[PDB]
């Protein structure tokens, strides 16, 4: 994945890039449709997390949301993943990994 | 198509672009005239999808819907594609890239 | 017609615009008056097409119903098409920006 | 005339607007003073065209009716047009522009 | 008078307006009191004007009807007129203009 | 008087009104009980007025008929008129208009 | 009592109604019992009005004589009657209107 | 009563009814067996009414006459009457309501 974050600073032409966890009791509610999503900070009780969120907006005002929950992630580990060594070890970093990686490849511009 | 997307970014005067699948119960009506579609979220039985649609709006408020089920798919597959080893593999990547080659292609601008 | 679509999207004081086709047993009733049309859908028998329509709206409110039928496609191709390698491939293609041209033509605003 | 339809495009409070060609044995009878007309499709037995009608309907309901025949139009190019050439290409296409110019002026709203 | 039609259209409570000439031997009775007039179309010999009618009616049912001859207009071209420049090269257009401005001033409302 | 115009064009429940002038030698009696008048017309030779008339009838059927002489008119303008720059110029309009405030205040309906 | 009239025009069963006065000698005779009034115009030599009457028909036909003197009125205005103001300014247009009120309640009838 | 009075004008086959007073010498000579009575007006000493008289004519021309004196009603007010306070304001209103109400009642026809 470095090599496609190397790629990414190489381009020159992004404004911000974000990836965050979402967890229990802390959006309000999410569009899959318009992109439409609102998030209430400091009110929450759990401790749990739920799910991962993604915000990359360009120079020229494009910006994309992503989200993704529990669901999705396990299917892909049972369908793609074929190591286990490190889920034990951590739960969340290779699931960010993975999200960037994936964000990064089928939408973003990549330049040599 | 990664030209097709690749002038479409080079373009620089469109705002937004996002292409779901829509599954089994889980919109409401269509409109084929006026384009009229509306949806709601988690409230859903099955898990197999039933069709496709994209939602592609410029910087000027101009905005487009397009939406397709499984006939007209499989009847572009059987009249016009002629590989078949990567339809057994997945099901839905390569229905999504013809539907953006397609929607970029003969409404799309172009520029070099 | 490519660059007819272009001045079009340059022009950039549309709402939206669509074009389709109504086979046999679809609609109920047109007006060619008042351009009063009515139409019911999944409820069909036949699998051949009958007549295309158009639909096209602005930002002002401002809206246009265009529908044709087999019998002056045969006439404006008997008397001024002089091309047929294209016929024998398609049928429905080339009617469809023949119409398109002609609509944007004769009413559409064109700016430079 | 462009320069009126310019016009009454940018002025945005129009609804709807057509013009059409009456043929012989089409109607059935129109009313010069209450502007009643109705009209009888698919029951025609010749070709020849011999009247010219016109609906035009704002945004707040009010609607106008226009009905021309062979008499007038022929006294007007007898006593205003002063050219010839293009009268024996087509005969209808510089009539309908006459009309839609004369029912755009004496009674359309002009805005700059 | 376009500033009388211009603030007739902006007031939008009105339903049908129509002024026309009414030719020798083609009405057959007229009523001052209760304003009962009957024609018959297609029956007449002559060729030369005779009067002038308008009727004009709202969107609640309420009509109205007017009827001039010969005499009155000339009176009134003789005594209020002071212009002769444009009546020999016509002499029916400014007795119509004088005609509707005078029925929407006396009855018709303005709005602002 | 205009605004009572505006109110009674506003109410929406009336059918006809008509006011005119009677010269001499063109009615046959007049009834100041029963409201009896009968005239003819194109019957007369001289060319100086002597009364005014009014009708108006309602959509329900009711009808009103209200006649003035000189006597009376000439007795109003000298116990109530306090103006003579107009009286020189016409001598009917305004006293028609008189006749019009007073048939609509003491009688006719006003609705706000 | 304007709403007395108002109430009367929402009837809609009435046909005709008329009061007028009646000054020195302009009637014959009057009669009590079969209410048998006879009267001849443009013979009269005073200007002082004597009496008032009144007269009311319906659409069936049935009819109404009311006639008063100055003895009733001066009696009602000095036993009822508590106001002095308008009395001075003018003396007629008080009496007219308490007799249409009081025809108008004691044998009128009412709807709501 | 006055219900009497409703049913009785609904009804719509009378043509004339009238109630008076008979004053101190005033009539000639009743009879009360063929309902003779012969009056003569103006002709008159006294201040103080004797009787009450009552004429009701059909649109057919059948006709009744009704009179009474104060016997009657000084016996009726004796015998039936329970109330006094209207009769130290006024003398004849209700000696009139009691006699119409009777007429109407016994020899009148009513409909619903």
């Amino acid at each position: 994945y470095k090599g496609y974050i190397q790629l990414a600073l190489r381009t020159g032409q992004y404004k911000s890039i974000n990836v965050i966890e979402v967890r229990e009791g802390e959006l309000l509610k999410w569009n899959r449709l318009t992109e439409e999503i609102e998030l209430d900070l400091d009110n929450n009780t759990s401790e749990k997390v739920v799910g991962y969120c993604g915000y990359f907006q360009l120079i020229n005002g494009f910006e994309k949301t992503v989200y993704w929950t529990r669901k999705e992630i396990e299917a892909h580990k049972q369908k793609f993943s074929k190591s286990d060594f490190g889920w034990k070890k951590d739960y969340d970093a290779m699931a960010k990994k993975t999200v960037l990686r994936n964000m990064l490849s089928k939408w973003g511009i990549l330049s040599i």
